[PDB]
């Protein structure tokens, strides 16, 4: 069995260290924008996210509303997968043609037609019928959604795409959480890589699998094979950390650590958009949030099932968490992430402490 | 004194990295068959389990219902020698003609006859008289039952059997926690060793007795001693991780580490087929479980009593329990307990995540 | 990104190791002089506090009473600067001018002309209008007030300030926790530098911002950043640990470790003396303390408000903790700070014991 | 300032792993016994204990009665010092002269007239007219009583009883917690030195006064001085580890780690024979004992005072704790104390399993 020097940690164990702040760098000047998927060397992203938040591919989050209302601050939502392929294509219609009016029976982010771009999530067992529905929809982007990537099945899947579509159709993959990991699925061919695997708040309610790693450290290690792997290859390729957002602070910390993007499922739920019911009790406005891992996902084991705190429009809150993040970035010296991820300085906290 | 570099570590401490997942690794290819006792390099065990699981030398634990329900799955039982040598002789030889019919006043674990294998637990006392009376009642393989195995008394208990029976009657003999005392019962000529020391769940509500181990740690170093005298010998001795599994996915990690096979007591106490009264406490239907270091077990010092949850047939409760351990070795990229040992990727968690 | 090595720690985490104690060390007879800004080899600083404790630059614990009862016993107080600037000027005038008589409509720490000595917090915006206010009312030090001194608008701040008077007006300025941050404001002229973000007592009731670092680490990181400054330049900036002082040996410690003077807030809020309402909860004597992040603090984002148990005049508790600091620095063969900066023993101390 | 490399950790961070125990170690043929006071490479000690334990030099622990008690099972009490010289000399004359019939108006520790053997604490104040007075009362040895012995105080202390009495009468000194503090002691003349400073039970109700060190840490380093020092001049300084023992385990730990003898004060303190009054609290018979720092201690500050559950006669008590530790040394292959000190394999255990 191959060990490690150190044990793996999470985001809570973690702090930035100021650098020197100019007189240039407030808030309303930092931006947010960020590479969605692969390029090379001197290019730019086909694909560029004004804010670095996309939702989670969960019943519980993505929806149709969700993505409208996410794709309007500039993020891009992953319509669920788990559930009928007609269905879920028919909800990336509804977002690509929420503008139209007749039809027969400042930081959105929309393509080349106005029209608000959604990603779509995929399985690695019927892409062959799913993928063409969703492109057939206008699917912006897809991603195979999975608790281990580390797998045959999302090299294949990756390639009939290739087979069918070359690069006009972009796909991630994941969840990794190793340079191996990144390493098999970069080569493999994916235009972003997931990373995460336990550090969700689903995991909070539940059992081990036996597999995982500390979010911080995950990716820490990824972004470093990463950043290896675009100076072998002068291929660069985004990777998002998903899952183990717990408070805003975190995104900033994640961002510093090298992702690009991070998915966020909980942080979502609470809103008004998401698909779920908003629930009543005892004079607390909550709203439902579960895993797909959960029997109540799959059904179309693990299991978790909860509630989360209501907290409003979409809009009010994303503003709010942003404002601290770019607060944060100009205590670090830092105006764009891409001089975050170059200038911060991260320091691991004691257990005491905390 | 001698004093060690690293603290020694639980099972709760760590976790497994996936590793490349092929297409032809489902829970239904994976071979979980595992070695019971010594080979030289090149053989195969005289006796191979068909699922790396035995029930603990305990009382309340491993009776002749237990034997029966765990050989019909491919485990195998040790008969607790915490009994007169007529009863527990009586046990053995009750779980080998099980199958019988008339008698004169798929992955069952069976020897050439077909009959369920069985072990029984002796001690360094009376082995003189136990021994054969075990031998004779039908007893498949021995195991000397000590909370301290580095001791001399084991080394002339197994040279008793050796002058009397050569190497036709298997033993195992423990419990240690590291290399030297490994070593030490591989010299004498022990068939298998187990490991662990105070890592019993028995030990939750108790004090320590001042000897003991990190389960996690002391496998480890066990295991990497092991694998020095196979390679200075050619004789490769079979280890178990004795105590110490609180959830599934310990399992996997035991045997990652290098673990032939678990053995476990209160896993196995918890099911309809342990020798202790089904009692019902408020609606919930528990069954009695106690240290053998207690004086309700010895007296046929330390002293642990208490209850487990029922759980109860052991076949649907084993059956899911190593449901979960093939998914997580086809995670790891491992169709077989070798190739895991071989493959694994074990990362330390911070104390802060725990 | 940079990363470091270790992980910050807190006062909590340290403890002193006994040096030899003469029979000429008494509490009576250890000196706690310690200089307040910055001098040449060889020189004293032009401003030396009879004790090492400054009060903080906030609304709900440096008013006049403060600053005169504090005067009284050797420290200084920072006039909060969170006021207009013809009342924080009002407060300071009173201070300078309170031993006056007909006034027309043994430690203390006093000026040439026997009047206390008194300082004033000052912001990176109003400066330009608070600074000659505040010079011309009379007081002897002032000092930047940020969460995050490293920045350009401190340098500038400072930079205004030496154009204007030269080093006739002493400034401190603050807050970092590193090396660079140190040398940062050391080379934009600071007299004296404060350390810490994140380790206020404040924080015990609030939400990371994500920015901050162990005070413990902070300081020692920082002194060895001045101690090279000096060895360098010659130039001697006294440093100040600002927030963390939980109990009274954590004044030992924050001086062992190098801090020349410690600012305190809610230590200070607690006394008869804060400008805060005294409140009866169920029998217990209370004082109001808020942070200055609080929106209740900056309005004339965070938010800290609550309670803290009364403890009588500043003179009577003040005496209790400084007796036990020094009969501390007599168990460490220190009769001065200089000399236990010299001689401390500081071990950490295991999270198990804590 | 001078910082360490690791941090200190108490006993509870340590486990022994087990030796090899050989046929002739059974708890019975394990001698206990252990020197008291320095001798030279070859000599033997003029003071052995027959057990390793000494009752805590305490108001609330070593009186008349438990001194007997002590004595008649091996070991020696230190009378307290914190009373009139007169009151202690009488306590020590009357466990001298106890088994007198006519008076004017197996394991015992007994001196060559079968006196029971007694101790005294002194300080470093009145020694002029107390030594004299326990010298003349019949005290077998002495010990200077303090929170840090590492002090000129307690170097004049030894000075005066050499001059007056050379080598003839045995003193103690103490507490210290590193090599330094030892080998000042050692230079000084001190027979036996005391090891310990903030790891008493005492401790745990009290603030930290910020001077201490991990007990396991204290006793390692001091042992490894004591070891150097033992090489260097061929003088052998008997250690005492003072304080800290919460469970029998620790006694074997601490005599693992080097330490010759244990001083212990809520051990006995429980004891019908502890000069504190036997209370009943709602069924519970509790005894009381405060520190030798709190204010109800010196009167004839710290302070701390509690109740220790009643455990009856010392006699059962000790049999029951010392057959622990000859059984734990048996299980690490050692027969005297200075077998388990060469041959102990001690490891420090995780804060997780903690
Ligand atoms: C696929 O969604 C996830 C993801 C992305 C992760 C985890 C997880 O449990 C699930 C649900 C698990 C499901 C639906 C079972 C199928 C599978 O195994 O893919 C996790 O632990 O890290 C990441
Ligand atoms: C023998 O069964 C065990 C085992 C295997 C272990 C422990 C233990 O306490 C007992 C009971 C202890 C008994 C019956 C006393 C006799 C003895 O000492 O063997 C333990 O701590 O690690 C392993
Ligand atoms: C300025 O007073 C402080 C100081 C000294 C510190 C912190 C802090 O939050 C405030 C209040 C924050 C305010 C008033 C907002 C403006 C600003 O950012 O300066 C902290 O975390 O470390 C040190
Ligand atoms: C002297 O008895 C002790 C000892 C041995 C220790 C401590 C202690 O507090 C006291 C009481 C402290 C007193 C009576 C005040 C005088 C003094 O300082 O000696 C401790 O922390 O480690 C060891
Ligand atoms: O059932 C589940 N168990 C564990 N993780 C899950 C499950 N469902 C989704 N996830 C992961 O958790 C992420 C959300 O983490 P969260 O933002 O902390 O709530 C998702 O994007 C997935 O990667
Ligand atoms: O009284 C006891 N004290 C400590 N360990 C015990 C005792 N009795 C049995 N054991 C050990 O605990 C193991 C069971 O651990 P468990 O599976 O965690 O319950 C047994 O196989 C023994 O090795
Ligand atoms: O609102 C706030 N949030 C965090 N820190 C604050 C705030 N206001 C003041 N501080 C810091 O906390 C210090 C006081 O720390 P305290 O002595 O532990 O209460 C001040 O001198 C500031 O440096
Ligand atoms: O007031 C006190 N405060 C701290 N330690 C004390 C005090 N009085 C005695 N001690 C120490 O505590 C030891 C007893 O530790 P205990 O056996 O854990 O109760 C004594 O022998 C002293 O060294
Ligand atoms: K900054
Ligand atoms: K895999
Ligand atoms: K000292
Ligand atoms: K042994």
């Amino acid at each position: 069995a191959k060990y490690y020097n150190e044990p793996c940690h999470t985001f809570n164990e973690y702090l930035l260290i100021p650098g020197l702040s100019t007189v240039d760098c407030i808030p309303s000047n930092v931006n947010l924008s960020t590479p969605l998927v692969k390029f090379q060397k001197g290019q730019q992203s086909e694909i560029n996210l004004k804010i670095p938040l996309v939702s989670a591919i969960m019943q519980s989050v993505s929806g149709e509303k969700m993505a409208i209302a996410l794709a309007r601050e500039g993020g891009i939502s992953f319509i669920f997968g788990s559930q009928s392929i007609e269905s879920q294509a028919a909800m990336v219609h509804a977002v690509k043609n929420f503008k139209a009016g007749f039809v027969v029976s400042h930081n959105e982010l929309v393509d080349s037609q106005k029209r608000y771009l959604v990603g779509a999530g995929i399985n690695t067992r019927d892409f062959r019928e799913r993928v063409p529905a969703l492109v057939e929809a206008g699917a912006d982007v897809l991603c195979i959604d999975s608790s281990d990537g580390f797998s045959e099945w999302q090299k294949i899947t990756i390639g009939w795409i290739r087979e069918k579509y070359g690069d006009k159709v972009k796909v991630g993959a994941g969840n990794i959480v190793d340079g191996e990991g990144f390493r098999y699925l970069a080569d493999a061919g994916a235009d972003f890589i997931k990373i995460g695997i336990g550090g969700g708040s689903i995991c909070i309610t539940r059992e081990q699998k036996g597999i995982g790693r500390g979010q911080a450290t995950a990716v820490i290690d990824v972004v470093a094979e990463r950043n290896k792997y675009f100076e072998e290859t002068g291929i660069y390729i985004p990777v998002c950390s998903d899952g183990g957002i717990v408070y805003d602070y975190h995104m900033t910390l994640a961002l510093a650590m090298g992702a690009d993007f991070i998915m966020l499922g909980r942080y979502f739920a609470r809103f008004e958009e998401s698909p779920t019911r908003k629930v009543t009790i005892n004079g607390s406005v909550m709203k439902e949030y579960w895993g797909e891992g959960s029997s109540r996902a799959r059904n179309w084991e693990e299991g978790v099932d909860s509630y989360v705190p209501y907290a409003g429009k979409l809009k009010d809150n994303v503003e709010a968490s942003l404002n601290k993040v770019k607060s944060t970035m100009c205590n670090c010296g830092a105006l764009t992430i891409p001089q975050l991820q170059s200038k911060a300085k991260i320091t691991l906290v004691s257990s005491v402490s905390i």
